[PDB]
């Protein structure tokens, strides 16, 4: 049934309860944004109120098929009215159209639900430094200490820098980026303008970048794959099978391939440093794993909460077993006996 941390108290509303059926008491149903995990279970069927963002809700029409008469779109950093409920969305720093939710309750209190987040100190100057929150649903994905990881400008910088390499060396090289959802456009994008390419890219793919209002996207990507040197791939064909399969395709156009793969975390984080990564190697074609993360590291989460310092915080991530539970839970009192609240 739905879980308790998808439900806000004092409402009828749900947040990114899609999969459930018909949630009882339900007048409302909020998606933070469109990953599938999220959005799990909405299509052209649905007939109650979605609210989410504009991006997003281009997303339900022209992907899902959602009818336009349940999408109702809000603007960020905008006080709106919900069936008698005083709500705002804000900047989640997740994928484009991720947004967090403040609502305000009849009897006072203030509820945030962060959806999935990167927390960021620009967060601390929004509409949240105004008043004061006192339940927190927190994106609790990467609440562990071994979780660290660089910037996303050191990881686009590494990236740029080693395709700008690669190319100049042998202009037959191709550069192929895996992708499974919206998110980490940067990375793409920012290796196609060190090159003077476009990204090539499936009909399907193409149409999902085109919902996103991403400036001069008209400029920077094209469904015709011979004229480009980026290529996205499905994620699943990031491997040395699909890639020397990939290469055939091209008929001779290229002679090499550089492929990245942008993981959340992995292992090497704990040891390794940006400038010492090294790719996977077989034949002529090397893939290299990239630490672009779309959620908060560790202290990124540990300094948003201690900023913030709500009453109570109920984790939406890594909560289905005892031991994450209650890890977690030993990390909120740490936060708070350090920070004094
Ligand atoms: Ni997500």
């Amino acid at each position: 049934t739905c879980p308790f941390y998808k439900k806000i108290p004092g409402t009828g509303f749900t947040v990114d309860a899609f999969q459930y059926g018909v949630v009882e008491g339900c007048t409302a149903y909020f998606l933070t944004h469109f990953h599938s995990d999220h959005y799990a279970g909405l299509s052209k069927h649905f007939t109650f109120p979605v609210y989410c963002s504009e991006i997003t809700g281009n997303l339900l029409k022209n992907k899902l098929h959602v009818q336009e008469q349940y999408i109702h779109p809000l603007p960020l950093d905008t006080e709106c009215i919900v069936n008698g409920v005083k709500v705002v969305l804000l900047d989640a720093n997740h994928c484009p159209g991720a947004v967090m939710i403040l609502f305000y309750l009849p009897n006072g209190t203030v509820i945030l639900h962060t959806g999935d987040f990167r927390a960021d100190p620009s967060m601390e100057r929004s509409l949240l430094a105004d008043q004061k929150v006192h339940m927190l649903y927190l994106d609790t994905t990467y609440c562990s200490p071994e979780y660290t990881f660089p910037s996303q400008q050191e990881v686009i910088r590494f990236a740029i820098n080693t395709a700008f390499e690669a190319v100049t060396l042998n202009p037959h090289a191709l550069v192929v980026c895996g992708t499974y959802s919206i998110g980490k456009e940067k990375v793409f994008l920012a290796i196609a303008d060190v090159l003077g390419s476009k990204v090539g890219m499936s009909q399907e793919k193409y149409k999902t970048l085109q919902c996103l209002n991403i400036p001069e996207i008209n400029s920077l990507i094209t469904t015709d794959m011979c004229s480009s040197l980026v290529h996205l791939l499905p994620m699943m064909q990031i491997n040395f099978k699909g890639l020397q399969s990939h290469l055939k395709k091209c008929g001779g156009k290229y002679n090499q391939i550089l492929a990245f793969r942008p993981t959340g975390w992995t292992h090497s984080n704990k040891f390794t440093r940006i400038a010492d990564v090294i790719p996977q190697t077989k034949g002529n074609i090397s893939i290299y794993g990239i630490p672009y993360s779309e959620h908060s590291s560790y202290l990124e989460m540990k300094r948003f909460v201690q900023w913030l310092k709500p009453q109570k915080i109920i984790p939406t991530v890594n909560v289905g077993t005892w031991k994450s539970r209650s890890t977690m839970e030993k990390y909120f009192r740490e936060w708070k006996l350090e920070a004094g609240y």
